[PDB]
């Protein structure tokens, strides 16, 4: 029958989708949400054999174990284990497009497990197995018989074994293909895997059973009030005598209790539902639920005889709480949302797609701790245990239906088919059948890049019409379409147009005025996080708080889809497409997130964490103006810390608690600020301190800050009259400075200083020249590929236009004493194909102090494309154990990406000054420096730097970070003027023009001394 | 042009038509009839089926149907005659001045039924004036109604020939039956026959 | 499987639908609406035989008439050529509300027609069956291999036949199933045929 290439055959025999059920036998154990003696798990060891195509598994497999098998852990995605190679690909198919047919060969993956039964399972009721997630297809068997067959990899398949099973030993076998009809709604951009990936269970109901139920909750106009309505259905014989309670609980507090016999009311000319029954609650003044306080109650549902004994109860959280949209805003509980998000896909780098608990509690609270409010499930159901935790912990959630077609030419070729309405639907119903109970669930999405075709809105209707209390979005087809309560586009930009035909991208800002429009505009995705970026996310955030119709975003996306390889000496690396023999793949494209693999952040999270805060500050005077941006909570675990500091030196502090009511305002006055005693720029910084831990942060927690510069002396003091006047020693090749212990050359053929010593300690491995160049961030490179060149991207303009080729050409080299210095003039041109692309003019001024004053003014011509930095670099001969700077940080910060950064006097260990990313690129830089320190040497100016073991050169010739070395010395770039890093995509030219350095003339100036 | 889709004998009637289990199914009834029939001209209103209540179903494929042609008005009584899932006013059986307010989906009198608040539509009954035998009286009535009122744009009586079935007898002559006379049980005798022409078409 | 108790399996191996087609190879035909030599109608003499079940059908219908069989007209309803009766139940369903199950004994129709086919149609091109109405299932089988399934009693199912057929003559073979799932959604009040 080869059902797996039969978009009309999705499942045979298998049960209808329904919420959680755990099939208690006692009340109290369903209220408590505690184990269920009736759900088990078959998770553990079970015995798996890889095949090269169906026709090659032995019908001997369905009656006994395979002998070549091998025991493995279940869940798995067997690449995971080694049996094949998992693929990255982002849009072309990872199969040839020939619907519905898949390769002949397909990896098919033959899993068994011998296992034990109860007669008391089987003396009654009804067992059915349950597999919460297989990838892509599968045929099962219980004790050699068949059972049934299931599609769509991200939601779970039950069948029911009653009459398969024996009292004792039994074995199940499932032959799992990598490849069927399913997988041409399943091209999300991630790694292809396959196989068993999520829990495996035997749930135990009884004959007569609830077989769904659905709750709903109605407010009054103020909240004040609400009706909790639950729906519930049964299987079985129905007897008069059949009861159904519904009791609401707040902690150990019962909140309300109604009971019923089943029989709906009438519905049309035949009748009702005999088979059903709904049971409203009355609650009086409701705790509502949100993300800001996550108050939860337990509803649980009881089977029970009008005697009073139990048959079986289910239960669920339930958390109160509207979600509308009304007058073109998303509101809850009646207030205009704000969404911080985030999109998520389930990827662990050595577990693959298989998530566990661990692994999404502490997403969970990294998301929290950096001021998220919200994640997208990109692009599928989630594991189940992920909605519980959104619940509980509180995070707005945009369920997804599994659904993606992007390869399809055009996009919507499927969607818009009707002989795929079928397998599409169950995509979309089923999810909804499952998830519709859970708080956390705000907005259901049809899917994602499928195009929009008459499929979609169907199945927006459906949705709309069983359940009304939660919007849908779908992006497909323009972002606008007829099939979307929320305008989400992904990408679209905050203040220019990108006029696409059919589907452009309008400003964010323009959009939402368009002729007719009123929804709300929510992105998707956008902020491309892919390696150093994140250029431009301050811009997102000031236009989401300035229009109320902006209400946010998710970004993309959480975290580097990286796998670990490992090396000959068995060390690990962070693989990426085509590292595993994957062809065609899409290479670095699968890590675009806000973290590593391995949840340790990338320095733009701090970014993130800063725009999204929640409190907003404004400085007047001696007052402080803080703002609350919660809707719902007072500031009840905060406080205000702020300080005052000259040039990195304390001068002042204190602290204030906060008291602020959601929406409302603080004034904060500070006290008298005490002139200070030296030149210099007060800088004052508040922050934002929760003393009390929480659920999802430690006592400490640093929630908001702010910076502003306070009153600035600029120094009038002249220095001091030099010990001594340095000496200039001219030869036919150098002009030489002596200087006390010190010396300085500079080549006359060259222009540079090519030495310095302290002592006779050479302090440079290369000469201190101009740099005009960067080593290609994943931005800048966009899709260009050496096999398929994008002449539009950065890289191919600098490319093309010789930055990385030019050479110094030497215009001029002259050298003159001063009465207490020596002073040396440069130029030098920088040309490629006759055509002169840069002019850098300097001076060096060394005095009787030692210090080396150096003046850059660069001329850079006007039809050059606009050079990635400005500055100057070097390789000295030292490697120091610290770097200290008085300028912006901690973290790596550029033009673009440094709101989140302080200025401040920071001290870390030389690495941290290196951000590991793992396509390599220019990184670590830091701006807004006055003054550096590094060994004894300190440069002082107002520049951007970065400083590593590793050149442009090889950061710009490496793929993988794990394939770097430490270069001798350390290399140290110092920019008067760097460019933006962009990220509003990385697959066009992305950074701002107020970001690009088109001045076409160029000045800066440093000190550099001793220390 | 209407879907071949009618679950009427089930209980509550929308059991099928609700359950997305049954979305497949009823949707390739609708949608191709809509792939054949779309260029014909006669065609000006689609219709969702017959007698299956009003279930979730019925409102993805009226919308499937709204979202491929654009051309044609959507209608569907079940479910009360007015639902989400009907373009037009559709009731069967609906009485020209006298309600009947059953539970759930209550035969409004046809002028009553218009002007309900915030209801806008034309209503057109999908089936009146059944013509079961000796019948058809207060025909005129209806008439009288569609002329003076614009919204109420007519009707399709109930209905065209009897489903009458030609039997001979041991003389081998030809005599008309209805339901049972072939031995089938249960039946719903001469039910079948509700037409303004005999089954040979000659007018009653 | 028992594709007829399954409302998940309407149809197997069958085409898309379309407007009515009839391929001309001239076109002043086709602006006459004149008939086309390329639309080709197989009414008439046929050969059936009633069985009370899908299980007892022979083997040997497949690959040959069976002889038992009578020669009739198609298209035809059998309960008017008096093989089973027929029907009249308005709203009560014909058969127990069971879904998707129908009864075991359920009346199947075992059609079959030897035509021939000319090798001109077979040289290129597609050549497809189209049944514009059967009621209210079955199985197609031609030059005794399975081709496809159907159901849906009122709108055509076409399926392609060129890998299965040869020059010269060809037999069809069509087991009609009297009740199966698509009897759910098929209520109307007239008589069951
Ligand atoms: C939006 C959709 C997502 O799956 C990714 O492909 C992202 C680009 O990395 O764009
Ligand atoms: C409307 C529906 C039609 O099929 C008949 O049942 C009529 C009454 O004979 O009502
Ligand atoms: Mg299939
Ligand atoms: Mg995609
Ligand atoms: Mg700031
Ligand atoms: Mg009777
Ligand atoms: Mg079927
Ligand atoms: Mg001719
Ligand atoms: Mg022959
Ligand atoms: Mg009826
Ligand atoms: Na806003
Ligand atoms: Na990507
Ligand atoms: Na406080
Ligand atoms: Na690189
Ligand atoms: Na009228
Ligand atoms: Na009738």
């Amino acid at each position: 029958r080869r059902d797996w290439e039969n978009p009309g055959v999705t499942q045979l025999n298998r049960l209808a989708a329904h919420p959680p059920f755990a099939s208690w036998r006692n009340s109290e154990e369903a209220r408590t949400d505690r184990p269920s003696q009736q759900l088990r798990s078959l998770n553990g060891e079970w015995r798996f054999a890889w095949f090269p195509a169906p026709e090659a598994v032995p019908e001997s497999w369905l009656e006994c174990d395979l002998p070549e098998a091998d025991t493995v852990v279940v869940p798995s995605n067997w690449q995971m284990h080694g049996y094949d190679a998992p693929i990255y690909t982002n849009v072309t198919y990872p199969i040839t497009v020939n619907p519905p047919f898949v390769p002949t060969e397909n990896p098919t993956g033959c899993y068994s497990l011998t296992f034990n039964v109860d007669e008391s399972w089987l003396q009654e009721g009804q067992t059915r197995i349950i597999f919460d997630g297989v990838n892509s297809a599968f045929h099962l068997w219980c004790n050699g018989r068949w059972v049934g067959y299931g599609q769509d990899s991200r939601l779970p398949s039950e069948f029911d074994l009653s009459a398969f099973l024996r009292a004792g030993e039994n074995r199940l076998a499932v032959m799992v293909l990598r490849w069927s009809d399913g997988s041409y709604l399943e091209d999300q951009d991630m790694w292809r895997m396959s196989g068993i990936f999520r829990d495996v269970s035997l749930l135990h109901k009884p004959t007569t059973q609830i077989s769904d139920f659905h709750v709903a909750t109605r407010f009054n106009d103020d909240f004040s009030r609400a009706v909790l309505e639950a729906e519930v259905q049964m299987c079985g014989e129905l007897r008069d005598y059949l009861r159904v309670t519904v009791s609401l609980w707040q902690g150990e507090t019962q909140v309300a209790s109604g009971t019923a016999p089943f029989g709906g009311e009438i519905i049309d000319e035949r009748g009702g539902y005999a088979d059903r029954v709904t049971l409203r609650l009355n609650v009086e003044n409701p705790k509502l639920w949100s993300a800001e306080i996550p108050n939860l109650y337990r509803a649980v549902v009881e089977l029970h005889t009008a005697d009073g004994t139990l048959i079986e109860a289910e239960a669920c959280d339930v958390g109160f709480r509207e979600v509308r949209i009304e007058n073109g805003l998303l509101l809850l509980n009646g207030k205009p949302l704000l969404i911080r998000g985030v999109n998520r896909h389930e990827h662990h780098p050595l577990h693959g797609q298989v998530m566990d608990e661990q692994t999404m509690v502490q997403d969970i609270l990294l998301m929290k701790q950096n001021n998220f409010n919200a994640v997208r499930c990109s692009h599928y159901p989630n594991h189940p245990l992920w909605y519980t935790l959104c619940d509980r912990y509180g995070l707005y959630v945009v369920d997804e239906a599994n659904i993606e077609t992007h390869g399809m030419v055009p996009m919507n070729r499927l969607t818009d088919d009707p002989r795929w309405l079928p397998a599409m639907s169950e995509r979309v119903t089923r999810m909804v059948q499952r998830d519709r109970n859970h708080p956390s669930v705000i907005i259901w999405s049809l899917g994602n890049e499928s195009g929009h075709g008459a499929n979609h809105d169907a199945l927006y209707r459906w949705i709309k019409s069983v359940d009304p209390s939660r919007p849908v979005q779908y992006e497909g087809g323009g972002a606008d379409t007829t099939a979307t309560d929320i305008i989400c586009p992904m990408y679209a930009r905050v203040d220019e147009d990108q006029p696409f035909p059919a589907v452009p991208k309008w400003s964010i800002k323009k959009w939402l005025s368009l002729p007719g429009e009123t929804r709300p505009l929510i992105l998707c995705e956008y902020a491309h996080a892919m390696g150093n970026s994140l250029g431009g996310f301050a811009k997102y955030w000031q236009a989401f708080r300035q229009y109320p119709r902006l209400q946010g975003g998710f970004v993309w996306d959480w975290v580097d889809q990286s796998l670990i390889k490992y090396d000959e000496n068995g060390n690990p690396w962070s693989a990426y497409g085509g590292d595993f023999g994957d062809t065609p793949n899409d290479r670095q494209f699968c890590m675009n997130g806000l973290v590593f693999a391995d949840r340790t952040p990338h320095p733009a999270l701090t970014e993130a964490k800063h725009q999204q805060q929640f409190f907003q500050f404004r400085l007047s005077g001696q007052t402080i103006e803080v703002t609350s941006e919660y809707l719902f909570r007072h500031s009840d675990n905060e406080l205000l810390h702020w300080m005052v500091a000259l040039d990195g030196k304390p001068l002042a502090s204190g602290e204030v608690p906060l008291d602020v009511a959601p929406q409302g305002k603080q004034l904060i006055e500070l006290p008298e600020l005490p002139q200070p005693e030296s030149a210099g720029q007060l800088w004052l910084t508040v922050r934002v301190v929760q003393p009390n831990a929480t659920a999802w942060s430690e006592a400490g927690h640093i929630s908001a800050w702010q910076q502003w510069r306070l009153a600035e002396n600029l120094s009038v003091t002249l220095p001091a009259a030099s010990h001594a006047i340095p000496h200039l020693t001219t030869s036919e090749m150098d002009f030489c400075i002596e200087l006390g212990n010190k010396r300085w050359q500079f080549n006359r053929q060259s222009g540079f200083l090519s030495q310095m010593w302290i002592g006779d300690k050479k302090q440079l491995l290369t000469p201190l020249r101009d740099q005009f160049t960067r080593a290609p961030l994943d931005n800048d490179i966009g899709v260009s590929e050496a096999t398929r060149i994008d002449p539009n991207a950065w890289v191919e303009r600098w490319k093309a236009a010789g930055h990385y080729q030019a050479e110094a050409a030497l215009l001029q080299c002259t050298a003159d004493t001063l009465a207490d210095a020596v002073l040396i003039t440069t130029a030098h041109a920088w040309q490629h194909q006759g055509k002169t692309l840069f002019i850098s003019r300097k001076t060096y001024r060394i005095d009787g102090s030692g210090q080396m004053a150096i003046t850059v003014d660069v001329e850079v011509a006007s039809d050059t494309p606009h050079p990635a930095r400005i500055g100057l670099n070097c390789q000295l001969a030292q490697v120091a154990e610290r770097v200290n700077w008085l300028g912006l940080g901690p973290q790596e910060n550029y033009p673009d990406r440094l709101t989140a950064a302080c200025f401040d006097r920071w001290d870390l260990p030389l690495s941290d000054m290196y951000t590991p990313y793992v396509f390599p690129s220019e990184n670590g830089l830091r701006c807004g420096t006055r003054e550096l320190n590094y060994g004894p040497h300190q440069w002082r100016g107002d520049f951007q730097f970065n400083i590593s073991r590793y050149s442009q050169q090889q950061l710009m010739e490496t793929s993988h970070r794990h394939l770097l070395h430490a270069e001798e010395g350390t290399w140290l770039n110092i920019d008067g003027f760097h460019m933006g890093i962009g990220g509003d995509d990385s697959w066009s030219p992305s950074v701002s023009a107020e970001f690009q350095l088109s001045a076409g003339r160029y000045h800066y100036q440093l000190v550099w001394c001793q220390k």
